[PDB]
C-alpha cells in the first residue's frame, strides 16, 4: 500500500550544482552535495549520503558534465539499487516570466521559455539549460521526465495592482517589466505548512511570509493564494539581505554616476555584492556575526536595527493586502529559522497590529524547531522551517508519475 | 500683524507672498515665471483684484524682486514699511540644519555645499537670497531659510540609512533626507489640535499628496521616517515620478534595452508615476474623476492606492504600540476624496473605515474628520506651507 517516489533535485548555477534525492512522498532525502569552483584548478564535489561527509575533487577545470559523471560513475555507481529506484529530475529555475504560473514538465518549448525568461536572469537561467542538457544526456531515460520549478511562478497570482510599477505602461506591455518575486517554492511551502499549525485550510489563509536567509523576501497571502511580494523585477528589491541593498531611492544610482562618477556595471557590482550586511557593517555579510554582537558593537547594532526597521515595514505594509483579517505571520529561511533576536527585535516594533514576541518561545523555535513565538493573547507569529527541495521533488514527481 | 515676504525661487520661476504672520492673511500673491525667454510674464493677485503683466524678455530674478519694489509694492506703499522679514523656501538643508534659521554668510555657505542633493534647486535659492538682500535693504539681517528637509531630520540612523556600503555615508552624506518637511510640520501641529492633546504626545502618520507625494511618520510630535529619500524621487506615486522600483529596472533598462542613463532618469522623474500609469496626463483629476468608467485611470487609481495604502501600513513599525491618526493634506490630498476612500478601505486590519458623508465635506480648503464614529481617527488638514515660512520668519526675528 505504501510507496517511495525518488526525485532528483537539482539546482544549476555557472560555478556551482546543488545535488538532493529527495523520496517526495514522505521527504526522506537519500543523497544531498555541492559541486563547486567549476573552470579552476580547486573543482570539488562535497556529499552527505548514508548519510556522512565525503569530499573528492572531480579536476582542474571541472564543468557540470563530469558534475554529473562524479553522480553518476561513481556516487550513484555504488548504490545501483538507489539509480534505478529514481523516477523523475526536478530543475530549479529562478526566473519563469508570466508565462509560467506552476511547475511544467521540460519539452523544446519549456527550453524555449526559460531562454526567453534569460533576459531576467542573464546570469541564473543560462546555466539552468547546461544543467537540463546534462541530465538529458547522463540520465537518457529520465529524458521525458524532467520538470521545471520556478521561483516566480507562486508570485504569479499577484494582481495588477500588485505587480505593476509606476512606470510606461508600454514597458510592461511590450517588455514584460513587472514585479515578478522570487523564494516562491518557499513561500509555497511555508504556506501550506501555516494551515496545518493553524488548524484551518490553506484557501482560507490570511497571512504574511517571510523568507530571510540566502537573499530575503517578504510576501503578502491571502486565502492562500500570493497577492504581493517583496522583490520584484530580480531578487534586488525589499528586505535588507545579506550582500544585496533592497530598496534604495532609485536617484541614488543617478547621485553614485553624476555625482561620484561611478559606471553602471561599479554601481550594480556594489548594490549587488558590496550592500546589505556587508555595506551596514563594513565588516561582513553574515547574520550570525549582527546576530550575535549588537548588544556588544556599534556596527552590528547599525546593521540589526537597519535590517529589523525594513524586515518590520515590510510585514505592516502588506496590512494593506489582508482586506480586515491577518491570521499569523510567518518565518523561514536560514536567518528566519535560526535568528531569534531579528524576530523578537523586527516584531517588537509592530504592537500597533498586536505583535509581540516570547523570549522563551522564541529561543525554543531554533535550529529545526518549529513553533508559535507570540506572547499569549497576541497575533500568532510562527517559525517554520522552509524545505524548497521536497517542493522540487513532489512538483516532479506528480507532474510526471 | 506681523507681515513677511515668502519667497520660493527656482531655475526660470520665482513664486511670491506677502502673508500675515499673525493670522494667515494672505496680502499678496505671484509668480515671475519665464526667466531668460520671451514668455517672460508675471501673474501677481492681490487684496485689490489680481491681473497679469509681462517682465520682459530674457529676464531674471534681480529684475523680478525690482519689479515687486517699482511696480507691485509702488501702488500700495502701506504695506511695504510694514514688513517686518523675509522668508525664502530652501529645498535641501542637508544635515546641517534642523530647523528654519536666520540668513548669514555661514547659511549662504550651508546651502552651497547641501546643493550636491538639490543641484538644480539650491543654487538658484541662492540668486533669490542675493537679490531679496539688495532689493529690500532695509531687512537685509531678517532673512529667514526654511528647508523642505529640515522637519525630517530627527530621524534616527535606523530610517535615514540604506543598506548600502557605509563609506557612502560617511564621506558622502548619502542618506535619507525626505521633502515636505514645511507641510509635514504644519499638519502635525495642526493634528494635535483637533485632536485634543499635546503635540509632544503624538503618534500619527502624515501624507502629503500635491506637488510630488510624501508619506511620514510621526512620534510624539517627531518624524521618524519619512517615504522621500536622499531625492523626491523615491516613495509614492506622482504625477511623472515613477516612486519605488527594483533598483534593478535601471539596470534592465540599460544593459537590455539599451536606454542610457540621462534617459532612465528622464523616464523615472518625467514620463512615469500617473503619466507612465495612464498613458494620457499626469494629472490627478483625471484618475479621480474617471476611475470607474475608464481602464487607465483605473489601472493607475489602483496602483496609486495600493502604494499609499502600504506606506500608510508600514509606518505602524515607527508607532511603537500606538497610532493616533492618519493626515490627509496638500493638493491631492485635500481634495481626492476617493483617493483617501480607496486607499484607506485596504487598511481594514487597522481599524480604519471611511465614513462617504465625512469624506466629501472636507474637500476644497475644509477640514475635518473622515473616519467612521468607532473607527481609527482619519483627518485631512489643509497645508500653509507659506504661513509656517512666515511664523519661522517673523518668530525667529522679533
Amino acid at each position: 500500500h505504501m510507496s517511495s517516489k525518488l526525485v532528483l533535485v537539482l539546482n544549476c548555477g555557472s560555478s556551482s550544482l546543488k545535488f538532493a534525492i529527495i523520496d517526495a512522498v514522505n521527504g526522506d532525502e537519500y543523497l544531498s552535495g555541492l559541486a563547486e569552483c567549476f573552470h579552476l584548478p580547486e573543482a570539488r564535489i562535497k556529499w552527505k549520503m548514508d548519510g556522512s561527509k565525503q569530499e573528492a575533487a572531480l579536476g582542474a577545470g571541472a564543468a557540470h558534465s563530469e558534475a554529473l559523471n562524479f553522480i553518476v560513475n561513481t556516487i550513484l555507481a555504488q548504490k545501483p539499487e538507489l539509480s534505478a529506484q529514481l523516477t523523475a529530475i526536478g530543475h530549479r529555475i529562478v526566473h519563469g516570466g508570466e508565462k509560467y504560473t506552476s511547475s511544467v514538465v521540460i519539452d523544446e518549448s519549456v527550453i524555449q521559455g526559460i531562454k526567453d525568461s534569460a533576459s531576467f536572469a542573464p546570469l541564473h537561467n543560462p546555466a539552468h539549460l547546461i544543467g537540463i542538457a546534462e541530465a538529458l544526456k547522463s540520465f537518457p531515460q529520465l529524458k521525458d521526465k524532467n520538470v521545471a520549478v520556478f521561483d516566480t511562478a507562486f508570485h504569479q497570482t499577484m494582481p495588477e495592482e500588485s505587480y505593476l510599477y509606476a512606470l510606461p505602461y508600454s514597458l510592461y506591455k511590450e517588455h514584460g517589466v513587472r514585479r515578478y518575486g522570487a523564494h516562491g517554492t518557499s513561500h509555497f511551502y511555508v504556506t501550506q505548512e501555516a494551515a496545518k499549525m493553524l488548524n484551518k485550510p490553506v484557501e482560507e489563509l490570511n497571512i504574511i511570509t517571510c523568507h530571510l536567509g540566502n537573499g530575503g523576501s517578504v510576501s503578502a497571502i491571502r486565502n492562500g493564494k500570493c497577492v504581493d511580494t517583496s522583490m520584484g523585477l530580480t531578487p534586488l528589491e525589499g528586505l535588507v539581505m545579506g550582500t544585496r541593498s533592497g530598496d534604495i531611492d532609485p536617484a541614488i544610482i543617478f547621485h553614485l554616476h553624476d555625482t561620484l562618477g561611478m559606471s553602471v556595471d561599479q554601481i550594480n557590482k556594489m548594490l549587488t555584492k558590496e550592500s546589505g550586511l556587508l555595506g551596514l557593517t563594513e565588516v561582513t555579510s553574515d547574520c550570525r556575526y549582527v546576530e550575535d554582537n549588537y548588544a556588544t558593537k556599534e556596527d552590528a547594532k547599525r546593521a540589526m536595527d537597519v535590517y529589523c526597521h525594513r524586515l518590520a515595514k515590510y510585514i505592516g505594509s502588506y496590512t494593506a493586502l489582508m482586506d480586515g483579517r491577518l491570521d499569523a505571520v510567518v518565518f523561514t529561511g536560514g536567518i528566519g529559522e535560526n535568528a531569534a533576536m531579528v524576530r523578537e527585535l523586527s516584531l517588537g516594533k509592530l504592537g500597533v497590529l498586536g505583535f509581540e514576541v516570547d523570549h522563551e518561545r522564541n529561543l525554543a523555535a531554533r535550529f529545526g524547531k518549529s513553533g508559535f513565538i507570540n506572547k499569549e493573547g497576541t497575533r500568532p507569529a510562527v517559525v517554520i522551517p522552509t524545505n524548497e527541495e521536497l517542493v522540487i521533488a513532489q512538483d516532479a514527481s506528480r507532474l510526471t508519475a
